[PDB]
Parts: structure tokens; sequence; C-alpha cells
């Protein structure tokens, strides 16, 4: 009946995918692997959250399990995903959220232990999906997929509405992004992203992202039409997309607002793309499960063909919820 | 002449840093300071310690009505109303109007009543607007009250000038990711004119309005109506960054754009005002960098030869404060 | 049937008192004054909160009121408390939380408007109360009282337990305190308190507090036995008391832990003084209504007569609930 | 002539010891090992410093060295210290600042590669030194020593002064401490210190420190008379000690200020312990090379036996300068 899930990497995304799994009855986490955590430590990690507040529910552990609201969840213990006995616990989907196995060569190792399918919680050299955008393109032969990046999940629904209604001639994207675990507290090594090693809480930090190019993977007609970059800034969670586009068809501000609003009420995007015309700031989206919230009042245009659209996203919570949505969506496809 | 004598109204982030910078050059001196929330004793403390630009090194003393900085007396005034300030009495030629509350010509002009000769408003204002390196030569000697634009306009306009003169900017949209400033509160608090702006500064990304990009069309008139923009205030204590997305008329390869910026940074016109980097910089790398604008070639990107996103950094406190003094020096030569 | 409350100063305390008032059926806010807010602005302020999250109910407004979960609350915008029409809306208690009427002379002006009693949300030259500590000392002739400071409400219950069980010979307190509205975001003027003008988010800032001296006002036998200081540090909310004591009688760690735990379960301190033995940090107390949470793991001693007790407090939410508690407590006294 | 130094672990302490070494002609760094940095990345990390500002000089690199102000410094990449060829570069002292070789046996591994002496940049169970307090107890058989913690270097001079003038009967210390590299930017694993895993920039975090006990080793008569703890708070650098102690001989505030002032002017403590009576905050000590600055205005007493002394320290810069001072001091002893 329920889709049984294992989590590899019980981190920000792993633990919030876990929390979200507790709030819906169609999906459940039955096993967790994190080589940095014992069951008693996992319980501590679940219980308290700087961003998303305290867990409310019963938490206990055994030597090899945690017990959440009276339900046993098996705690595995292997550094090497090839050694994880997912099959022993009837795990159908593994959420690959360590941040270190985002290549197909790595993520596929979960299959060896009998997981049926893997969702990588990051861009990867695998089929890429964004709920509301291309999740219906999933094919049952695909055993390893990814849910793209948080930024892609914010941008793609916005781009979809813009392109469908007005046509994106070309776009340049900036995302102003909260800190994440990849950044250090002080100036420290980060050999693949130099700027990314600078003290996270005390700098605006340019970062590369592939989100805007990536949108061509989920909206093929936008391939080659977007590119972008990022600034990491000192906030603990919630990020924002700043998408500057030339549009083919003229759009009044009212027409863009109305298209976003319509989209947010549509079957396709309900709960994924949201709308606001209020005077919001980033903390207002903490624990908002949208992939994207269009900010009517912050979005501007120079003229009817050149616009800057602003869209908010809880990079932790929205994405985690989308991971579960993608598991549910694709699980019906056998 | 020999030294332009300056009075500072509002001894705040900009006022005190204009003061500090004035000590580093011999062609200008501050001879009077007015700040309604400070005593001479308090002013010395303000000068001495600075969370961002570090400790003052130099001698600081005060009297009942003066501060003494490296042995030199600076008169401390005390008037809430600019109309009351005896600037002429203290031989003040230029007033730096940096309170943040007299950015209207109607208020800032009142410094003239007390005998100041010229006034430079440290903010956008309904007056002639200047950005050093871009239009300071358009200054006319009859311009008695002028402004030095915003920190953001001072960062954006040099970039826009280089792009426009080389390739022609058809249209542009600007975002600035901006450090917090005194206008934001530490906790969610009233801001009746800018609601978002009342939210806790240190804990939010806050969209904010800015006329900086439109203002570029005032300092570069052929760009009037071709630019607009906005801001996100983020939790950094100082240093901000401009993100200009524009369509170019002539094609520009990345190399061309890189070369244009570099050549501009070396030119007499922009030297020290527009700088160039190709290094992996982040915002704190520009703390106490007196540039108006540092072009970031590695962070700047483009989609094609007519559609580009240029990234440029500015110490919103220190670059601006130095440009205020540059503007004073420049315009003082025009009588 | 229900104590009717007016709020003067709809700030961090004012708005959170208001939120707290929605969760209990024995008090209700029927009028709000704030000179910086239209009704429209007031519901914005309620709706979104950087620290305590978005309002979960429904908000509307009129030209003269706000409507909160369908209940109309009259709204005012009058600078002078003497001019507030509290009586016309049958306000019994006024919460004086502007921060600028913290003197008997000023705060008493509310009674001229027909309010019956006033609770000043800060130390003042009025009878001073701390729930759980001296609130039963209230006398019906006391028409203007105060609820002390957030720090006093944290320190006093901890001090009470220590002093009553073991006797405090002497105590020296430090509070590591979150930033508040009294601090600026950049180095700015603060003529009365020079350090207090320094950029709040980028400094550890020594500050003077009266809290430890204040505890003599609610625990007379401790008068002259405590003093202390504060460091303001860059957190948006939640503070912690660090109280170093010489005890008259010896106390083992166990005895201190169990005395605090017992106190936390007593009817006297239940919900006021709480206990933890978990690995908590400050964000774990965001929206914790305790005045004080004794931290058993963080508290240390050198020996049985020399201890350092650590106690957490949400300086916004704890105190705000205590204001409603004090109103409730004293209203019974006629 | 100069003492030739190798640095193992080119992190916050490593790099700042390096910068400080350029400002004095009696010591020079000739070799650097960091397993997370190429020479190219190394000069980036020197060039830009979030806290201490841009390197003013010019940097280049080769495949095996960095060039600083025209001078070649050899770059090693060995995870295992026993494989580091210090002797080949005539390295006398190794600064062991990786944070992971803080044991006698691990730090001694540098001797195998031909280093003559090792200074561990951290608490260790080795001979422990605080400049100004016990550096003259160094003996030449001590080939592996440590320079204590930043906190011990702040506290020890303060304790020495109190104890020598008034006698410390007992003391409890808190340090309110800047974030360091051991803390993550988001809630992350910290198996041996649960609280230390919580998001650094968004919490007041109780932490343990052995500084107070350690002062008992550096000042033997204080053994067993001090203990303490820490709160990590969101600042990028600079920390403060809050020492609450009981004095044997009664002391007035005046007598304490005068003792601290006299000490600060002594040959023994000049540049090490400083004195202020100004309204300072933590950023005022950024790049202040003192081990300790006694804050006369913030320090308080309850009575003449019971005092709370506040002392500031740039935990990065003061400490890094002390490392070089200790090397200079002990190098003379052969
Ligand atoms: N944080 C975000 O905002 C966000 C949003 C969307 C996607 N992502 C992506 O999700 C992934 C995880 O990100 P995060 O922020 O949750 O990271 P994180 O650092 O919070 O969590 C990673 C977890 O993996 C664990 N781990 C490490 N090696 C492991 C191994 N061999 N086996 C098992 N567990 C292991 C770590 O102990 C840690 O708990 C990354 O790919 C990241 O890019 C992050
Ligand atoms: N901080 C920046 O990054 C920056 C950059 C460029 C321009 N500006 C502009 O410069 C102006 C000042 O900005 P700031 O950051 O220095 O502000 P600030 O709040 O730091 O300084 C304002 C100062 O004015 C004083 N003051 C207030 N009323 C006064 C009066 N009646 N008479 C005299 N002094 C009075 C205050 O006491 C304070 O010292 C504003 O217009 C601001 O927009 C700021
Ligand atoms: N913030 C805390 O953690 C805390 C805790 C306990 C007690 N307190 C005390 O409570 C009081 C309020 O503190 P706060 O943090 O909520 O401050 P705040 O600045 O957030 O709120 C003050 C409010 O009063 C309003 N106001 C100002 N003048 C007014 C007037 N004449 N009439 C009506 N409204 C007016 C302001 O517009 C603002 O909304 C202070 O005395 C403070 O010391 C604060
Ligand atoms: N940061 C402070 O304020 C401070 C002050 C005094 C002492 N200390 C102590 O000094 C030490 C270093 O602290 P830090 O803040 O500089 O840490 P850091 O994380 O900034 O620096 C440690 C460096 O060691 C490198 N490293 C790790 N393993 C290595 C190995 N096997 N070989 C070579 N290099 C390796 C890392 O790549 C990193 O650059 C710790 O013991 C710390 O407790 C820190
Ligand atoms: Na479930
Ligand atoms: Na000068
Ligand atoms: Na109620
Ligand atoms: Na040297």
């Amino acid at each position: 009946h329920m889709v049984k899930i294992g989590i590899n990497g019980f981190g920000r995304i792993g633990r919030l995918v876990f929390r979200a799994s507790l709030e819906r009855t169609d999906v459940e986490v039955v096993a967790i692997n994190d080589i940095m955590m014992t069951p008693e430590y996992m319980i501590y990690m679940i219980k308290y959250d700087t961003v998303h507040g305290k867990f409310h529910g019963k938490l206990e552990h055994t030597e090899k399990s945690i017990i959440v609201n009276g339900r046993e969840i098996h705690v595995l213990c292997e550094r090497d995903p090839e050694q994880l006995p997912w099959g022993q616990h009837n795990v159908e989907y593994v959420v690959e959220s360590t941040g270190i196995f985002t290549k197909l060569d790595s993520a596929a190792k979960h299959l060896k232990g009998g997981a049926k399918r893997v969702v990588i919680s990051a861009p990867a050299d695998t089929p890429t999906f964004v709920m509301g955008v291309n999740n219906h393109e999933y094919k049952p032969e695909m055993t390893v997929i990814n849910n793209a990046s948080c930024t892609t999940n914010c941008l793609a629904p916005i781009a979809a509405v813009l392109h469908e209604n007005f046509g994106i001639v070309e776009g340049l994207m900036t995302t102003v992004h909260a800190v994440t675990a990849t950044q250090p507290t002080v100036d420290a090594p980060s050999r693949k992203d130099w700027r990314g090693g600078r003290a996270a809480g005390y700098n605006i930090i340019p970062s590369s992202t592939g989100a805007a190019k990536a949108v061509g993977l989920v909206i093929p007609s936008l391939n080659g039409k977007l590119t972008g970059m990022a600034f990491r800034v000192p906030t603990v969670d919630v990020s924002v997309v700043d998408l500057t586009c030339r549009l083919e068809k003229p759009a009044t501000k009212k027409q863009i607002d109305e298209a976003m609003k319509a989209a947010s009420e549509s079957e396709r995007f309900k709960g994924i793309l949201k709308f606001t015309d209020e005077e919001v700031v980033s903390s207002d989206f903490v624990h908002d499960s949208a992939s994207s919230t269009y900010d009517s009042k912050a979005s501007i245009c120079l003229n009817e063909h050149f616009v800057k659209v602003v869209a908010w996203y809880d990079n932790e919570w929205g994405y985690s919820n989308r991971v579960l949505d993608l598991i549910k969506s694709t699980a019906k496809i056998q």
C-alpha cells in the first residue's frame, strides 16, 4: 500500500524528507543510513531543528533502529552504498541525499543491495525531473533519476508559465541563495569552488549554478535560452530567483500577474507554484512547501518585452516535499 | 583653494567616513561637524572605533565645543535645523549633507542660509546628480546644491558608461544585492513607507526599491528610460554588489567586455573609480576598497554577444564617502 | 468571564502578547494602539514574523479595526496615553509595551482613559512582579504594575529554587542576550549607552542590566546579593542566563538538577520554569513559552558551594506569555 | 639568524601565523603543508581574508611552492605528518595547526621528518605554555609543546594578575566565543559534541572548554581552583572571557583596575595583557595582537571577595602572534 523509502544521507534534505514523510500516509521511510549518526544521535537530529522547529511526536531508539510515533525505522550503517541491504527492508525507493553520490556510477550502487529505484536529491548525469514540469516524462525503465536542484525547481515553473504565455526569447537568472552545508563558517578549503570556501555568514558569495541551463533538460524548448549565476548570502534558509527575460509577446504587468495566479490555481502547479502580492521577505517562506512563489510586487519590468520576475523558495522544505512528490508520482509508473 | 573647507551635517556612517577619508588627502579638510545626537566627547568615540573600517589611528581629543584630531581643532556645532547652522562663521565652503533626512532641495538648500557656499547631498535628490568619472564634468558653477547620487548609482553608472560607449546599451535591468544600512531595524519594526524594509535586517533577504538604475539615465542622458532595477537587502554589514542584465546594440564577446572594463580601469577618467578584477572575490574583499565599482570578470556572464549580465562590487560606505570628497574637489575647481 | 485587554505599543512584545492571547480563553485583546501603524499595517505585522513564523489564521481589516479569525478588534493611533479611549471599548487591563512610558507618571495616564489597570512590559518605578515568584503579593490598590524584564523573569525562578534549597550567599550573573529593537543595525548614536550604539549583528556588546539587582525586588532576601551584566550577541531571539553562585549549604549536581526538575513540575512553576537535560541550543527555545529553562548539561560546578547555572529564555515569547499570566493572576484580586 | 618554521595545517591559525611571520625578521616560514590546498589555492587563501583584510603584497605560485613577496615557500601535500620532509627544508619548528594532531604521539610525528621542535596550536596533553605566564619554564628536552588555547591565553594572564595580587580561592569562567571552523553552517553531525553540530550562525551554543582547568596547569597553584565553559555565538572573530572568582584578599574595583593596568605596563606582560577603560565592543579587537585585554568598565564586583572580570581576545590574531612569540622565546633555550 505505502511506498517504502530508504534515506541515504540523513542531512538537511534527508531529515526534512523524513519529517515530510510523516505528514502523508502514502509514503513512509523504513530505513535510514548515515555514517555519522547512531540511532540515539539521529533522534537528536530529528527532534531539534534550527530552522524548522522542534519535532512533535514520540522519539525512541534501540541499538539498530529509531522509533518514531511508535513505528520502527531501521538504522543502517555502511559508508559504501554497495553494501546497504535496502532489499532486506523492502525499500523500494532510496533517496540519495549524502551529497557525495550524485553520479549515476555511484547512485546506482543502491540497486546492488536490492533497492528498486533511486532518487538523487541533486542534479546528476541521470534523467532529471521537476514536479509540475516534466515528471510525466518518467519512464519505468529509469531506475536512477534525480529531482534536480532546489533552484531549478523554483525557476522551471516560473519559466514554464512565462514561456507558455509570452515566450522567453532569452533570459538571465540570478539566485540569491541561503547558506548550505557545502559552505564553511570561516574562510576554509573548497577546492572545486574557491569563492565557496569563504566564510559563509560574512560574505555575499558568487557561485556557479547550472539551474538556468538545466531548465532546457526539463523544458526542452528553453534549451540554450537561459543561463545564470548565484550569490550565496548569510541566511539560514530560503532563497530567491531573480529571472530577467526578454519576452516575445508583449506582457503588461497585470497579464504576467494573472498568468502566474492562474498557474498557481491550476491542477498542474497547485502547491508547487504559488502566488503572492504581499510584502514578503525570505523568512516568510520558512517551511513553505512551494517549489516556487511568484512575488508580484517585487517583480518589475522596463517595458512590455523586458521583465524581471522574482520567485521565492524554501530550498530545504519545498525541495524535500518535491522529492516525496516525485517518488509518489513515479511509483505509479511500473 | 589650497584646501576646500568642508562642514559635515550628519556624522553617521557616511559623515564619519567622509571625515576619515578627508584626513588622508591634503586638498580638503573638515572644519565643522554638526550632529544632533552627539557631543564632542561622543564624536571622538565614534571616530575612534568602527565596526567595519577598524580603529582610528591618530590623536583624538575634545573640548566643550570642538574635537581635536591630530592636533587640529574641528568645530562641533549643535543645531537640529540646518537653517540655523553658522557655516559661514566657520568658513565652511561645502556642506556634506549626510543626515539622511534633508535629501530634499527644500531642506538641503537651508545650509546656504548660514553661509555655506555649496551643498553636496549624500543621496539621490531633486537636484543635479553626479557620479565621478561619468558626468562630473557636466557640473556648472551656478549649481549651488548638488547630489552625489546613491552608492548603487555610483557602482552601476561606470559599468553602464563603459558598456554603452563600447557596445551601446539598448535596455538593462539591474539588481543590487545590498548590505544592511541604518534605515533598517534589527527586529521586525515599523517602516510605514517601505513595509518590507521594516523586517529584521540581519535575518532576511528583503526586496527593496531603488531608483539607481533610472538615475543612470540622468547621469548618462542617452540612457534615460533604458534602465530600471531593484534591490535585495541581505545580512552583511557593508559592501554590496550590482548585477546588471542588459541587451547590447553592437556585439560584445566576453573578451571584449573584459578588455573594455580593463582599459577603462586604467584610464585617467576612471582610475581608482572603476576597478577590474579577475580574481575569485567575495564581498568582504571590498571592505575599505575606495572604488565606486569593481568589475568582476569571472562572475560576469553572458548568454550571447548581445545579452549579458555584468557583476560589479562596491563598498557602499567607503567608495561613496571617497567620491563625495572627489566630487567636492572636482566641482570646487569650477567657479 | 474574560479579561479584556488593551495593547499600547504593538511591537515585538505587544504583537506576541496579542498572539498569545488568541491561545487562551480567559483573556482577550479588544483594542490596540500603535502610532506607527494603520489597521492595514497592523495585520501585516501580525501575519508575518521573522522569528515566530507566519500567522496561521485569517486576517482582514477595516479603516478602524483589524479582524482576527473573524473577531473585530478596534485599532487606535494616538500618541498620548491620556487620550486613549480604553473605557469606551471596556478595556480592563492595558499592556503598556511602547517602551517609552515605563514610569508610573506616564503609564498611569491610561487610567485617565478609563482603563482599570496597567501592566508595564518592563522595569518601572511601580510594584514589580515575576510570575511564580511574587505575583501573589499583588494588592488590588496597585492599579499600575510591571512584569519586570525578560532577564529578571529568567533569573528570578532559577534564583528562587537555588536560594530556597541551598541559600545563595552571593551571585554574579551574565546574560548572553539576543538583539532587540533598542540596538541599531550599524554603528549609530546611543548617547546614554555608548556600547549599545554599535552595530548589533556584528559585535559582542557588553550591556548593563538591572536584572540581578532587580531580583531583590521580587525576592527580598536576595536584595544586595546579586549583580550582573549582559552581552548582546547577534541572534534574533532567545537569550540565556549564566548565574554563578556561592551556596550557603552544599549542593551536589544531582541535588541541583532534581531541585530544578521538581520545581519545574510544581504547580508554582509549571510552564514558567522548565527543565532540560538535552543537548539544546538557543533556537530550540524559539517559541518556548517558559520564563526560564534550566539547562542541566550546561550548568557546571567547581564544588558543592560554587556553581554556575545556565537557564534559557525566549525573551520575546516567554515574557509575552508571562504578561498574560500576570494579568490573569492579578485580575482575580479585586 | 632567523628561526625557520614549517606550518602543518594552513587554516585560520596557519595562515595568520604566516602573515604575522612576515612582520618580523627573527622568524620565517619556509614550508607549508595542507592536504586540502594546491599552491594556487594557497595563495588565494592568503590573498583574501574575510576578517583580517587583503594581503597587501604580491603572490605567485609554482607547482610545488608559493611565492610571497618574491620569496619561495615550499608547499607539501602529505596527509601523514611522518612523511613530511621538514628536515629537507631546514625546518626548526613546526607549527602543528591542523587541529587533528593534538596528541604527544601524533604531533611528534613531525620529528621523524627532521623537524627539531613542534608547537601544537591547541590544548594538548604536552607541556603547555602561555607567553607571559610560564614560557620561561621551557626546557630543551621538550621537543613537543603546545601554546594552549586562545581562551587559556586570554584567561591565564588575567588569573595570574588576580592570583598574584589578591589570591584566587576559586573561579568559574565563561567565554563568549566567536564561531570557528569546527562548527558547521547548518545543523550537521558532530558525534562527539552534539551541540557543536548546530548551525553556528543562528545559535548561542554551549560548548566545553578546558581553558579554566588548563590555567591550573600553567599556574600550578591554581590547579583545581577553576573550571568553566563556553558559549559559541554568531561572530566571525573575537571572543571574550567572563571570569567570576572568589578572592582571598579583599579587593576594590580600583585595586583590580590598578593591578591590571600595572601588569599591562610590565615587561612581563607588555603586548600580551592590555588594559582598556573605553566603551569597546568585540569588533574593536579585530587584528589586536593582545592575548587579553582587561575591560575595566565591563568588569564588575558584587563585593570585595567576589568579582567578574571581562577580558577580550582576538582568538585568531592574538593567538597566532603568541605562537611566534613562543617559538622565539623557546628557540633561545638549547
Ligand atoms: N540544503 C539544500 O538547500 C538542498 C536543497 C536541494 C538539494 N540539496 C542537495 O541534497 C544533497 C544533500 O544536501 P544537504 O544540505 O542535506 O547536505 P548535508 O550535509 O546536510 O547532509 C549530508 C548527510 O549525508 C551524510 N553522509 C555523508 N557521507 C555519507 C555516506 N557515505 N553514507 C551515508 N550518509 C553519508 C552526512 O553525515 C550528512 O548527514 C546535496 O546533493 C545537496 O546539493 C540540498
Ligand atoms: N550607508 C551607506 O551605505 C550610504 C551610502 C551612500 C549614501 N548614503 C546616504 O547618506 C545619508 C546618511 O546615511 P548613513 O548611512 O550615514 O546614515 P546614519 O543613520 O548612519 O547617519 C545619519 C546621521 O545623521 C544624524 N542626524 C540626524 N538628524 C540630524 C539633524 N537634524 N542634524 C544633524 N545630524 C542629524 C544622526 O545622528 C546620524 O549620526 C542617507 O541619505 C543615506 O541614504 C548611505
Ligand atoms: N523585546 C524583548 O525581548 C523584550 C522583552 C521584555 C520586555 N521588553 C520591553 O517591552 C517594551 C517594548 O519592547 P519591544 O521589543 O516590543 O519594542 P518595539 O520597538 O518592538 O515595540 C514598540 C512599539 O511601540 C510603538 N509606539 C511607540 N511610541 C508609541 C506611542 N506613543 N503610542 C503607542 N505606540 C507607540 C512603536 O511603533 C512600536 O510598534 C520595552 O519597554 C522593552 O524593554 C522587551
Ligand atoms: N580558530 C581559532 O580561533 C583558534 C585559536 C587558537 C587555536 N586554534 C586551534 O588551532 C588548530 C587549527 O584551528 P583553525 O581554526 O586554524 O582550523 P582550520 O580548519 O581553519 O585549519 C585547519 C587546516 O588543517 C588542514 N588539514 C587537515 N588535515 C590535515 C592534514 N592531515 N595535513 C595537513 N593539513 C591538514 C585543513 O585543510 C585546514 O586548512 C585547532 O587545533 C584549533 O583548535 C584555533
Ligand atoms: Na508517511
Ligand atoms: Na585633509
Ligand atoms: Na483569548
Ligand atoms: Na619573517
